[PDB]
């Protein structure tokens, strides 16, 4: 397909995916400063799945390669807090992180390729 505005569509769906999957569990919301006090003196810019669905429907992503771009924040975030590379939700972050790579990769693809054709004379 060239049609430059299908991503949006398509990450809608993959985020519906997410919301399905118990390994998102811990990323649906903003961290709770009360049961992780240290969280803002580790982590300087917070990011979870609630915030990507809300910016991508108010229309303030402009490509997918903007959402890409926060999703991997969720899962950096995980890895920079995590005090052990075992823990229960740094693993969750890991399994989620593989499942959102296989799925994002085709919407990129398109995307890039649209507008490469919309240029293309
Ligand atoms: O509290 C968290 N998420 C949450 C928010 C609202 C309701 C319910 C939940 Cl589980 N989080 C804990 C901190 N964290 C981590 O990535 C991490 C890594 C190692 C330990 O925590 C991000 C998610």
């Amino acid at each position: 397909s060239y049609d430059i505005q299908a991503w949006k569509k398509q990450c809608e769906e993959l985020l519906n995916l997410i919301f399905q999957c118990e390994d998102s569990e811990p990323f649906r919301q903003p961290v709770d400063l009360l049961e992780y006090p240290d969280y803002r003196d580790i982590i300087d810019t917070p990011m979870d799945f609630a915030t990507v669905r809300e910016t991508l429907e108010a229309g303030n992503y402009e490509s997918p390669m903007e959402l890409c771009k926060d999703v991997r924040l969720i899962f950096s975030n995980s890895k920079a807090y995590t005090p052990s590379k075992r823990s229960r939700i740094y693993s969750m972050s890991l399994r989620l992180s593989a499942f959102f790579e296989e799925h994002i990769s085709s919407v990129l693809s398109d995307y890039k390729s649209a507008l490469r054709f919309h240029k293309r004379n």
